[PDB]
């Protein structure tokens, strides 16, 4: 087969190989799909990495806070995929919070200008890769983003929930103004993966306390998923945005799909 | 009796004699409240239109975006419930988004930055009001903000339904912080409402397409809410208001109380 046979998807988010962005593009890649991919800061690293995916990509610089890595995406993209060929698929995989929204100094103290990168990098740039990209879409494509149910306040994640409650209510809106192209927009709500990041923090980089909290957040997932959760394969997420970059799931857009062994539609 | 008899809070918002803000604060002193009350930019202005209410409040200037109006208020508050009190409520009628973040002009063509002033006055200050608040109220104390339902995107709020579940989210953050002192932190959702600002725009001040689809919005409400909806009539959202800064809804808060007429439970 080849789930996205012949079908061309951009993904951005890529830092490590232990990245989510990193195993959708693999696992992207074993189904068919031709990609086309952005990082951000150390594209050399990024480059290095990259080559070990299961096949060779075309990488674009792009800095989603600069307005001309933005103005000029979608001749670069056109470049590589080269013209007279259109996307079927754009990944956003991307997000950032300042040390200061989010760890261990408290919920008040964060100011807003970091807040506020926050909320640019990790919210608005959603809506900017959408009008950047949209023009070069076929239709039936799938724009897809990273979420993390902010839908209740937990401990730790601070302002980051309240950037991901804002990222939901912008895909509505993308939803809105993709479907004038026949694109569908959702977002994907995943479990807690052990990242580099994450790890780093649930080993105390933002603090001891705020570790100890995630450190428990994580183990009340597995709980409470009927399937359970294992914070360390990045595998289940992948799949999904997978399914949603695909034809299987053509009625759904502005929506949320739950990637997170069923945790949030249990108590306890 | 007097639902709110001898209890002081602090209303903000008030422009005009349409402001939700106040109503709020004429229904709360009918009530038994005495109030302080905060301003923005037009202070004789707001001066003037305070003094047709039922009875005489101090007002503190308070600019949401200003570092000093936030490190001086308590001070400010103190000098005027004198020396010795403290506030029992805090009301947050306060918002406001660039014109470019939500008429006519489409959603990716809003500049980061309008869009940002706008999640800054609309969302993150109810965070700063309550920092600075809470060290001054009593337990029990009751802080609420005014929400408009963004869990479904809609025409023309455009941004501001992003801010709106933003704040929503910041919501449930603040009611963790407020806890610790006793306080509970709610938001309501109210239907639409013709104050000045909605006036000018069914009126077509942001633009003429932006104006009928509210206009639209506003007719499909009455039909759905079981009870009806009145534009006109900001009264029954000020009774709400007050019910929440009383002790009669004691064991609620980082929630919604929706007052909309039922529109919200039903599909048409
Ligand atoms: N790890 C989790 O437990 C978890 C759970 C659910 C959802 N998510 C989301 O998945 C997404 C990817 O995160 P990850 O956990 O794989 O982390 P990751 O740290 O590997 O990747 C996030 C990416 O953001 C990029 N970044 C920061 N500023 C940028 C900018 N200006 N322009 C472009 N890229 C920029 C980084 O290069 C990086 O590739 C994030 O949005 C995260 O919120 C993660
Ligand atoms: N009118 C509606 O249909 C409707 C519906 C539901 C919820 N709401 C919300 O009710 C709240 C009050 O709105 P209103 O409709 O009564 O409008 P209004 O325009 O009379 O008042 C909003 C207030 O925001 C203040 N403002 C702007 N920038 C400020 C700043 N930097 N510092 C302090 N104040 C600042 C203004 O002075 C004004 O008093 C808003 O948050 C609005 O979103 C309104």
């Amino acid at each position: 087969a080849g789930l996205l046979d012949g079908k061309r998807i951009l993904v951005s988010g890529i830092i490590t190989d232990s990245s989510i962005a990193f195993h959708i593009a693999r696992v992207a890649q074993e189904q068919g799909a031709q990609l086309v991919l952005t990082g951000f800061d150390r594209l050399r690293l990024i480059q290095r990495i990259t080559d070990r995916l299961p096949a060779k990509a075309p990488l674009l610089e792009l800095d989603v806070q600069n307005e001309e890595h933005l103005a000029s995406l979608a001749g670069r993209v056109t470049e590589a995929i080269g013209a007279g060929n259109k996307l079927d698929g754009v990944v956003h995989s991307i997000g950032f919070m300042p040390q200061t929204g989010m760890g261990i100094n408290p919920f008040f103290d964060a100011p807003y200008a970091d807040v506020s990168k926050g909320i640019h990098i990790s919210a608005y740039s959603y809506a900017s890769m959408a009008k950047a990209l949209l023009p070069i879409m076929n239709p039936g494509g799938s724009i897809v983003g990273m979420d993390f149910d902010p839908s209740r306040a937990m401990p730790a994640y601070n302002w980051m929930t309240v950037a991901k409650s804002a990222l939901e209510s912008v895909n509505r809106f993308v939803a809105r103004e993709a479907g004038k192209y026949g694109v569908r927009s959702n977002l994907v709500a995943a479990g807690p993966i052990r990242t580099l990041a994450m790890s780093a923090i649930v080993g105390g980089a933002l603090g001891e306390e705020a570790g100890a909290q995630i450190q428990l957040l994580e183990e009340g997932w597995d709980q409470r998923a009927p399937i359970g959760w294992n914070m360390k394969d990045a595998t289940p997420v992948a799949k999904t945005v997978c399914a949603l970059l695909s034809d299987w799931l053509p009625a759904t857009t502005g929506d949320i799909i739950y990637a997170d062994g069923g945790a949030h539609t249990q108590l306890l």
